[PDB]
């Protein structure tokens, strides 16, 4: 499959895209972000693999950035696959307590730093991690960049079909989606794991898709 792709969205914000064959989904296209604060870089989700995580880190290190931290939006390997490699490279990995518990229960390597707060500032006034409640998974988080008004919704934002329901909470997802819309109505751009980038209406599309999925279940 192709190497990880890196594309600039705007000043200090990049999209990383990685490709992996996942049993029952074929080749999955996965987006995350890299956020720059001066010469510091933060990875919003890891690629699926150590290989792609290393390519991503190398691209930024080669351009004079230090990787100061990573946040995984949920426990699935499309957000966490690179944690083990990042830990081995002394790059601080972060996950919620819930995510780390789910990683431990699935026999996976944990993030080294964890937090329990609903709202966690990875970087004061620059990178907010927010737990809207269960949806795609029990632990799913979003990341908000207040300067750019960019929301990374990870695998919670599902404007055109919910995807993998294996670990999903269909009962909670509509409530969690309304919490997200209430928190980030000012979003200019919503980047998702698997969908086209869009405006704040993608949070309303997600709420509609969660309602539809619950009703059908
Ligand atoms: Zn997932
Ligand atoms: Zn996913």
């Amino acid at each position: 499959l192709p190497d990880l792709k890196i594309e600039k969205l705007e000043e200090g914000v990049f999209v990383h895209t990685s490709f992996e064959e996942v049993n029952g989904w074929g080749v999955v296209t996965k987006h995350g972000l890299v956020v720059l604060v001066n010469t510091d870089a933060y990875l919003i989700d890891t690629p699926f693999t150590a290989t792609d995580t290393e390519k991503l880190v190398n691209w930024f290190v080669e351009r004079g950035y230090e990787i100061k931290g990573t946040i995984s939006s949920h426990f699935h390997s499309d957000s966490t696959g690179g944690i083990e490699w990042l830990n081995s490279q002394s790059i601080p990995t972060y996950a919620s307590e819930l995510t780390n518990e789910l990683l431990k229960k699935s026999g996976k390597v944990q993030a080294k730093y964890s937090f329990s707060e609903v709202s966690y500032w990875l970087v004061k006034n620059k990178i907010e991690v927010f737990y809207p409640g269960p949806g795609h998974t029990q632990d799913n988080l979003v990341v908000w960049l207040p300067e750019s008004k960019i929301l990374f919704g990870g695998c919670f934002i599902k404007p055109h079909g919910l995807g993998n329901l294996g670990d999903a909470n269909l009962e909670a997802w509509p409530k969690s989606a309304k919490i997200l819309m209430s928190k980030y109505g000012k979003a200019k751009l919503v980047v998702s794991s698997h969908s086209e980038k869009g405006d704040a209406s993608l949070m309303k599309r997600t709420w509609e898709q969660a309602l539809k999925g619950l009703k059908e279940s």
